[PDB]
Parts: C-alpha cells; structure tokens; sequence
C-alpha cells in the first residue's frame, strides 16, 4: 500500500476515475429512535440484511423491503419506515471529496459513478444533491440487477464504458470491492478516516442480427412504413390502415443503424410545398390541412441529413411562429378553423426551431412555457392530445434537452429524475425501449428495461405491434411492428 | 401387424399430432385476401412463441396478420376452423386403451399452445390412459429441442433402456433415439421400429430459512393488513389455523419441528378454534376448518385413531343448516358455510370411512356447483384467492379415487387455464401442487416461483385468508415458503 494523507496528485496518474457514493462522496447516521420501543434502533441491521440486497437490485421496492424486514427484525413497519425516513435526513455530502471531484471534472474528465443503491433512494439522492453533474455514467446497482461485491458488475462497466484497466484507479471505503476491483487489474484507493492507502454477450449479439435482418425485410418490402389501427394499445385485432406518412417519417429520424439502400427509399417517397399532410395523398380527405408534427419532423431529418438548408426552411418556420393560438402556443395544424395544441408536438416544432438559428425568437416563449409546466405539474402523466403513452413524451422532451445543451438546462434534472423513477415501470417493448435511450443519453445506463426488453423479442427477429399515437376523436391507435422494433434496435445498440 | 413389441416396453412415451389426432388446414372465410392455409401459421417462427407459451393466440395472430399480410379474424377463423377438423386416430387410441390396461407407463409429449391444449383436453376422452402429460406450452420448451427429451427424462425418470417413443417426424425420433429411447415412427402405410444445481441451491436455501423460522416460532407467527400482499401488516400471532395449515401441507417438514408444532396444538375436546387460547373472545366458538384440518393430519401421522374421531365426525354432521349443508362453526349462533371448509370436512370424512354416509350428499353437491358454475372466480367466504379452492379441491378429489371422479376433469380444465394468471408466488405454488397432483408438470408456474424467492431464503408475505366482517387479511413469509417449497419438492 502507500498510505496517503496530503494534497496527493497520484489521481493525474490514471485515466478512469471510479467513485463509490458511501462515505466517500455521501455520510449518513444509522441509530435513530421513534415514539416506538419495540425492535431495532440500528437502520444498519436492515442494510445488512440478505433482503437488503435484493432492494439493491431493483428486485423488491422499499414497500417490500421493510414488510419482509419487519417479520426478520421484530420490528413493527411504520417503525423501520421511519428510521429509514430519519436515517436519509442525516445524509452530508463529504465537501473535501466533492471539490476533488469538481477539479477531477474540470480537467480531463472520465468519471464514473458506481454504487450499490436501491432505486427509490437512488432517485431522491438524485434530485437532493447536485454532484451527478461531474459523473460521466452512472452505473448504480437498483438500474443494473447488479449488485457491487459480484465480480459481474464489475465486468459490466469495464465492458459497457469500454476502459483500459490499467489506467484504472476506483475509490471505496469497503474493503471487499477494493479486492475485485483490484481483480481485473483495476488501481485501488481506501478510504479511511484520516488516511488513503493506495495499492498500485453473444446471446446479446444473435438477438440484434436477427431483429435487424426482422426490420431490413419489413421496410425494403414496404419503405411506406405500415401501419395497423385498433382501438387498444397492443392493437389486438388490427386492421391494416397503411395510409400515413408519419410512421415512415418517425422511423427515419430515429433508427440510426438504418442500411443506405432503405434510407434513399423511405426519403424518396416522403419527397413526393415544403409542408406535409398526415395521409398519403391518395387517401387524404379534401381540405384536410397540414400539420406541425410531420411538417417538423420531415424538416429536422432533412435538415439533418443535409438535403435542404436553413434558407429552404426559414419560410415554413414563420407560418408555425404565426400558427400561435390566443395564449401563444404554436398550434397543431395550419387551419384556423382547427386549432388544436399538443406538447409532443410543440417539442418538435421547437427541435426545429432550433435546428435553424430561431431558438431565441420571441414568439417561442409561451410554447416553451407550456412544455416545461407541462412537465413539472406531471400533467405527461396523463398523456398528449396524440400520445397516451407518458415515456413518449419524456423520449421526445430529452432530444430537444440534450441535443442543444446550453438552451434547456432547466429541463435536464426534472426530467432525468421523472425517467429515473420510471425506470421498469411498465412491460411494452417501445415503452422500454424509449426510458433506455433517454436515460443513456442523459448519463445514466439502464440495464434493467434493456434485459426485459430482449427477453419480448419474438422468434422471427420482430418485436410486438405497439399504437404509439392515437387519433382522439375515435381514441383509435396506430402502430407497426416496424417501429417497435425501430426503437428496441436502437436502445440495443446505444448500450453496447 | 400385431405389435407384441410394445409388450416388450415398460414405459411408451405419445406425441399428439398425427399419431392419436389429425387435422387439415385448408380453409375459407367470406374474406378472400390472405392466406388459405393454417399450416402457414403453425410453420412461421411466431408460432414457436406460441408453443412455448410465451405469447397467447391473440398476440400471435396479431403479429402473424401482419406477417402473413393477411386479416386477423380470418387466420382466427381459419383456426378455430381447423381445431373443429380434429380427429381421433381411432386405432392409435386403442393401442393407447390397451397399453394403459396392460399396467404401462405411458406419457404424452406435444407441442401445443396453452389455448388449444384446454380445448384439446376437454374435447377428447383419452388423457385418462396418460399417466403424465408433458405439452410446450406448460414447459417452455419445443418438441425438437434437446432439453425438451432431457427434461422428460429427469422429471419422469424414464428408463431410456425400458423405453419407447411413437411419433410422425424424423426430427423428434432422431432426438428420441439419442438418449437411448427406442423410436418407432408412423405414417399411414409404413410403421418403422428401430431398436440446474441453481435448483438444488434455491431448494436448500429456503429450507434452511423455513426451518430457522418454525424452531423460533412452532406456533406459526401470523400478521394482519388489508390488503392481500400484507403491506404493512402488524404482528398478530395469535391464531392456530396457520400452524395446521403448515403441518398439513408441507411434507418435508423436519421431525422436531413436526414435533413441536404438534405439541402447540394439542394444548383434551378433541375440537379447535381460530384463536389460542389466550386470545379466544369469551363464547367464542370452535370451527370445523380448524378441527377438520388438525384431526385430518393427526389420523395421517398415527396420533390417533378412526374410533377417536367417530364422535366429532357425527357432530359434523349433526351441523348442517336448512338447505342440508355442513356449517363453519359449533355455533348455532353463527350460521356460516364456506366451500373449502366443505372440501375439508368431507376429506376428514372419507379419510375415517364415512365418504357415503347419506348426510354428505347436500354438502357434496355444494362443492361441486361451485366448481362447476365458476363461482369459485368470486373467492370463498374466508378465502379470496380461486386458486385456494382449486388446491383443496384437487387435494379430496385425487386422494380418493373413483370416490370424486365427475370432479376431476373439470378441475383440471379449470386449473389448465389459470396457468401463469397472477404472479403471487403462494398461488403459483397451489397451480403447480394440483396440476402435478393431477399428472401435468407446470414448469411456466414453476420458474416463476424460483425468480420471486428472496435473498434470504424465504418467500414473500401472503394473505391467505380473511375475516369477512372487516375484511382482514391473515398471512405469512411462513404460509408461503412452505408451499412454494412442497411445489419445488412436487416438480423435482
Ligand atoms: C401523432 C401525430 C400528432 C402525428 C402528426 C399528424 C397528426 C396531428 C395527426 C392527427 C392525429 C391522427 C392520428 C389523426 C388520425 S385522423
Ligand atoms: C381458520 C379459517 C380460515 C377458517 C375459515 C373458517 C373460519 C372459522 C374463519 C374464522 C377465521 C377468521 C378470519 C376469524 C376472524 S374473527
């Protein structure tokens, strides 16, 4: 070892900089006492618990935990509850360690955050202190099914942040991770009170080739994306409808593994006014007006992919600015005579807005505001006017969020913390799917949606049918196949 | 042919399809786009999620009309269309009839989704010659598969020496034959004759945790909530219907901890109530659930006799209201009745000899209504869950054969289509439990049950019954390691 105990740089030394949240970042007291004499006094007799461990990995919710721990430790629940409640009130943030982590960022960054912690606790840590801002990835156990002392965790983020072990140092105060860190050859650092010892699949692989070739014979037979409608989410039932151009669209500017051949095809027949309808024109009603959602959405994407400029769309830009209602909301479609709002589609106005240099036109402030209340009151809980599905709206929310960095910091905690409770909250393929890449490109890896997620891939490659938007005059949803299995190959390829 | 070689087998081991059914394909609807043929259906890879119980009908013909570019409630037409086409291979199942009469031991193994093997199994007379019956979409496994053969191997512990399977596919016999199980295939001419350790962990670990708990409370501890997972419930140990129903279903129990559980209840009228007795509201009145189920397990270990329990027997069925059906409790004050306490007093009673004594006959016909008209979906008085019924249920009907038999088939069926319906892991284990009491292996319920132990050993809390009146919720981590390991112990 090499006992440390000064202003040491033996830090710059390494290229990957691990930390573990107890002790060394976060501090809390365990004994605690209620109006209850009965039972335990001491939080960490639960945290010691085998039961604990199954807390940590996401496996059992808190309400569990304490139910089961109150027949193993004798303890009444809304005792263990409280001392759990007064145990989290004690946590410091060790401030020596914070601003070596603020220095540590500040220069060539590559910090990891790796700690077992269950995903209620890990959520409220999340939103109560502002340290995560100097994390690279966090890997905490309760979004893994990991848990720190298994050497499989270990494996996972040498793999998953794809790190040289040699220029690895990880920070603990346990022991027992010190030694399997030190394992895979990773440097060690203790750290004791006063002193800081320092020392020195393919399953995964079969599934994705197979739903790639399931989505590569789907849109080369039908580059118009399909699309079937029902009157339930899973469109038991579905008839064959095929006659909107906006699940072509939506795939487009999502799947980035995309072959050429399947691109130029799906681009050719959406160029067939710089404006777009929701229908094929064969089967568009007459008089049945364009709207701002397949309109930006189509604008974005070729933007994005450089066939068209700024100057081509500027034109389109100002009929949405003038397309505001009373209040000041860019509306849904261009005709007076049907105003309508919907937040998923004032995000993607604003995505494009700007893509092209308005982002800070004035006219844009009250669809803004919308956006954001719209989020913080959790009214997306509910859905949009278009989207029942609540993770839609946080899928769409944190591209604009991330993808222009300096023109929503206001968002990005708010919504990490919503995706972050959410995590496993529900079963369908798409829903995962979407909480996996908003979190990964939000900075935290969710390992949990991604299993869960490969095990509904059905046998043909293809993922299920799912009905991500709905007309709401007839609550008649629309979905494909195809785009469930858009967004699961994606989430499959942003996590390894 | 005669086939004398069968004779010279101990163990014949069926497919379904082809050999004891048949079925065409082809058909016709008002709807013209799309495909004519089922087969096209059963050949695509959905189809094997299908049988592997990993999806139902409705998903798969949601996907397959997508697929298949053809209209959803044609292909659901289409295959109901096809089922009505089935047919017995008559002379297959009089072979079958025979080798079951010969004294064989003879197993089904099929592939068949969950869906059309309930159909199938109510449709069809000839599972009563089939000692087990093995089908994909109870195991999630698929018939040309290696560890579909190696799982039937284990859990029927055949004799590949002694043994001969009897299929229509070159695949599933070349399979068959590598085990050292004699294959003989069939078509309408030619018939040709040739010739996890996890487990065992998950096993030991709940055990152990189950033992520590009943030598630290032979009386079984007991918590009281509202809701059925027992979410906050508070202690209340103080009732002795959880140590009897532990004594009486867990067959592994270590002999001190019978030992001292059985000492707990003796604490001389031969009669018991709900509560210890240090607990029994004055006037408070003994029970026939209690009784029935204590003096049922006391006659099974020898600490008593039939002549002991004669006299309480008699005033059983000295308890029966105007309609002519057995009571809950020794009160004419408290008039109650309750399915599976009718399932509990008539097992007692046939245990001791008096299964056709003429005063059952109200209370039999009770159960049997309640099965049959599905009211047993809505609970029992003192039992919400319809899985608990069913587990009684198959408990009286198969220890007593030829003495229930109207019920066996229908309770079967029932518990067929429950298969995988709620994710409580105590009513997993009763599904698992009857159905294998009943000769079908439940492997989807069974690996369930095995992700939902906790890291202790032991399995979540469970409220198991319920005082009507308040609507309290009466439970246990002990209830629920207890059966979840007699259904590890049933499938093992
Ligand atoms: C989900 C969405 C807003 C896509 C953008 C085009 C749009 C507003 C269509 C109206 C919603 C709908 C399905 C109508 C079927 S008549
Ligand atoms: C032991 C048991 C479940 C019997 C079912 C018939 C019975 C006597 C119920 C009384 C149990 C009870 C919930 C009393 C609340 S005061």
């Amino acid at each position: 070892i090499t006992s440390l105990q000064e202003l040491s740089q033996i830090l710059d030394r390494y290229d990957t900089i691990v930390f573990d949240l107890g002790d060394v970042l976060l501090h809390w007291d365990s004994v605690h006492f209620t109006s209850e004499t009965k039972g335990i006094d001491d939080v960490r007799k639960m945290v010691k618990h085998p039961v604990w461990q199954d807390l940590e990995k996401g496996l059992i919710n808190q309400e569990f935990a304490l139910t089961a721990l109150s027949c193993e430790l004798e303890t009444p629940c809304s005792k263990l509850k409280e001392m759990l409640e007064l145990s989290i009130a004690s946590l410091q943030v060790n401030p020596l360690m914070v601003e070596v982590l603020r220095v540590l960022h500040k220069k060539d960054k590559q910090i990891y955050c790796l700690s077992n912690v269950d995903l209620e606790s890990f959520s409220y840590l999340y939103k109560q202190f502002d340290f995560w801002k100097y994390f690279d990835g966090i890997y905490v156990s309760a979004l893994l099914q990991l848990r720190k002392p298994n050497p499989d965790i270990f494996q996972y983020l040498i793999s998953s942040a794809s790190i040289n072990t040699k220029s690895t140092i990880f920070i603990d105060d346990k022991s027992e991770n010190l030694q399997e860190a030190a394992n895979f050859g990773i440097s060690t650092l203790k750290y004791n009170k006063d002193n800081f010892e320092y020392t020195a699949t393919p399953e995964i692989h079969k599934k994705r080739t197979l739903g790639e070739d399931y989505l590569n014979l789907r849109l080369r037979k039908f580059p118009f994306c399909k699309s079937f409608v029902s009157n339930n989410v899973e469109l038991i039932g579905g008839e064959d409808f095929s006659k909107e151009i906006f699940s072509t669209a939506v795939i487009l500017h999502s799947y980035t593994s995309l072959p050429d051949d399947i691109i130029a095809s799906m681009c050719h027949e959406i160029l067939n006014k710089l404006r777009w309808c929701f229908y094929k024109n064969e089967a568009r009603p007459d008089n049945f007006p364009d709207d701002l959602d397949t309109t930006s959405m189509v604008l974005s994407f070729l933007l994005n992919h450089n066939k068209l400029t700024i100057e081509k769309i500027i034109p389109v830009a100002e009929q949405m600015i003038a397309n505001r209602n009373e209040e000041g909301i860019i509306q849904v479609y261009f005709d007076d005579n049907r105003p309508r709002i919907d937040a998923i589609v004032a995000i993607n106005v604003l995505y494009l807005m700007h893509q092209i240099g308005y982002g800070e036109r004035k006219e844009l402030k009250e669809t803004e505001a919308f956006v954001f209340d719209f989020l913080i009151s959790k009214e997306y809980l509910k859905g949009t006017r278009y989207y029942p599905a609540p993770d839609v709206f946080l899928f769409f929310l944190s591209r604009l969020v991330v993808d222009f960095p300096d023109q929503f910091e206001k968002f990005h905690k708010p919504l990490t913390e919503m995706l972050i409770t959410r995590v496993n909250c529900s079963t369908f393929p798409l829903e995962r799917a979407l909480r996996i890449i908003a979190l990964k490109k939000l900075g935290i890896v969710n390992r949990v949606d991604f299993l869960k997620l490969l095990d509904t891939q059905l046998a043909d490659g293809g993922w299920p049918v799912y009905g991500l938007f709905i007309a709401p005059r007839s609550n008649t949803y629309f979905g494909s196949r195809e785009l469930s299995t858009a967004f699961a190959l994606e989430a499959l390829h942003i996590l390894s």
